[PDB]
């Protein structure tokens, strides 16, 4: 099918995104950069969809964090996320598509914008959203492994795909859990959906970037980036360390990974065959610039191996 402005798709019905695409590319992110909005879009995507539970409720990825934001947003494990439930809802309004597409279309197409990054498959029709999620649905960096999974788990995500899906945090930086350093970045390369997160996470801490003593923080190994505790536990527990590792330096498992498991997240509440296939109007991703490798001045007898059946990967180091 060809639209109105020559760009072609497959699904006929998908050509009103294009004008969509065009209008968050340039001023939700900043002209087609992976930067801040990007990765508050993709926050946004898994705080919109993990709101849902059988037992308690929440109709999951439906854009209910900004038809119901006065209630969503101030749930504690929502913090920070107003100012992006602000930024986006102006389009929402402006536009012809659901809340709950945007949401999943904003997150797809800003991590298309990064580096490394991937297609994040796309469908448009998700009906308005009529139910505020519950509280304590959203993970928070000071929960349990075992909450964390548990949560998780209900929402229908094994343990190896809460590793998948925690690539995110390959481009992502927090604001709220130190909140004397807005914007610290979880990894080395915010800009770059690579494997260093997954690398740094295994590092040992050395240094508090900020302040000492808040919750759901743990040292970092590295001036200018943040540590979450729960990042901390996932690479160093039992249950998920193996499955971490083997993220790192496996690019294209972390793509594949990620790319189906936020496809799953995207659909959480939803009929896949209800809705239509848009997937090929989200932008084609750069390539990979680097390998990912242990940072300057650093080596291998900094990583705390915790991994029992398979010895850390040799890595490169800068000089
Ligand atoms: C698995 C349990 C999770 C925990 C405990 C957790 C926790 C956190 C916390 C505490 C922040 C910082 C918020 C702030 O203070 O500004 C954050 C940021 C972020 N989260 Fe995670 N998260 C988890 C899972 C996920 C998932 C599955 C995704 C997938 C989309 C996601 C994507 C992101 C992104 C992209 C940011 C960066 C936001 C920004 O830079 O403004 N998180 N997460
Ligand atoms: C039960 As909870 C997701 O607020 O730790
Ligand atoms: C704030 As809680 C006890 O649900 O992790
Ligand atoms: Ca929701
Ligand atoms: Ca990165
Ligand atoms: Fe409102
Ligand atoms: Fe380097
Ligand atoms: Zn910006
Ligand atoms: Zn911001
Ligand atoms: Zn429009
Ligand atoms: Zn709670
Ligand atoms: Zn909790
Ligand atoms: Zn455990």
């Amino acid at each position: 099918a060809t639209c109105d402005d020559g760009r072609t798709t497959a699904n006929a019905a998908c050509c009103i995104l294009f004008p969509i695409l065009d209008d968050i590319q340039e001023n939700l992110f900043d002209g087609a950069q992976c930067g801040e909005e990007v990765h508050e879009s993709l926050r946004l995507t898994f705080h919109d969809a993990i709101g849902f539970s059988p037992t308690l409720g929440g109709g999951g990825a439906d854009g209910s964090i900004i038809a119901f934001d006065t209630i969503e947003t101030n749930f504690p494990a929502n913090a920070g996320i107003d100012e992006i439930v602000s930024a986006q809802k102006p389009f929402v309004a402006k536009h012809n598509i659901s809340a709950g597409d945007f949401i999943q279309f904003a997150g797809a197409v800003g991590v298309s914008n990064c580096p490394g990054g991937v297609r994040i498959p796309f469908f448009l029709g998700r009906p308005d959203a009529v139910a505020a999620s519950p509280d304590h649905l959203v993970p928070e960096p000071f929960d349990s492994v075992d909450s964390i999974l548990a949560r998780m788990g209900d929402a229908g995500f094994s343990p190896v795909e809460v590793v998948w899906l925690l690539a995110s945090h390959s481009i992502a930086a927090a604001a709220k859990v130190d909140p004397s350093i807005p914007g610290t970045p979880f990894d080395s390369t915010p800009g770059v959906f690579d494997s260093q997160f997954f690398i740094e996470t295994q590092l040992k801490g050395r240094l508090f970037p900020g302040t000492a003593d808040n919750k759901g923080e743990a040292q970092s190994p590295l001036q200018g980036e943040i540590r979450l505790q729960s990042d901390h536990l996932l690479a160093r527990d039992p249950q998920t360390a193996c499955e971490w590792q083997s993220m790192v330096n496996n690019q294209p498992k972390i793509q594949n990974r990620f790319a189906a498991t936020m496809s799953k997240m995207a659909l959480l509440g939803q009929d896949k065959t209800k809705l239509i296939d848009c997937s090929d109007v989200i932008p084609t991703p750069p390539a990979l610039v680097g390998a990912a490798h242990l940072p300057a001045g650093f080596s291998l007898s900094d990583v705390e191996q915790a991994c029992a059946a398979t010895p850390f990967p040799a890595l490169t180091a800068d000089p």
